[PDB]
DNA sequence: GGATGTATATATCTGACACGTGCCTGGAGACTAGGAAGTAATCCCCTTGGCGGTTAAAACGCGGGGGACAGCGCGTACGTGCGTTTAAGCGGTTGCTAGAGCTGTCTACGACCAATTGAGCGGCCTCGGCACCGGGATTCTCCAGGGCGGC
């Protein structure tokens, strides 16, 4: 019995992709193992870097 | 005749070679899975050598004046030197704490795998808005009749 699925994404609240980002992390060798929140607030960093340019 | 310059020998200092030891990290041997090499098909972009026509950019020439450069004067601000001060550099005290290193235990967190499903990509249908065509309302130019003048 598997509950809703919903995206990392809406639950830190943000428009980024978090899990897309855990991916690339993942796959862009930079270390062995990828913490749970570094894609969080990587995702929450680079969407409000695109929200000061794009106003 | 006395003391000085110089040569050879002996003890000591110091960098380097080899011996010893730990240990831990690299190498040898075996197994396995998947990354990448190779193959075939399809489709779109790039190459080389041409042609045609438009047109705006590039090239060329010339006059002229603005700006780069040289020279000169001048005055000020920086170099130079000396005497004095001062603080850096070294050595030293005295405790406490931060941090590297090592050992040990444990637990939460992230890798991994299977099933699932819902967010991303493409196409299709519809609406918002812009545009094409038909019909009604409003204003401008024109042709003809009436009246007056001349022989």
């Amino acid at each position: 019995t598997r509950a809703k699925a919903k995206t990392r994404s809406s639950r830190a609240g943000l428009q980024f992709p978090v899990g897309r980002v855990h991916r690339l992390l993942r796959k862009g060798n930079y270390a062995e193992r990828v913490g749970a929140g570094a894609p969080v607030y990587l995702a929450a960093v680079l969407e409000y870097l695109t929200a000061e340019i794009l106003e």
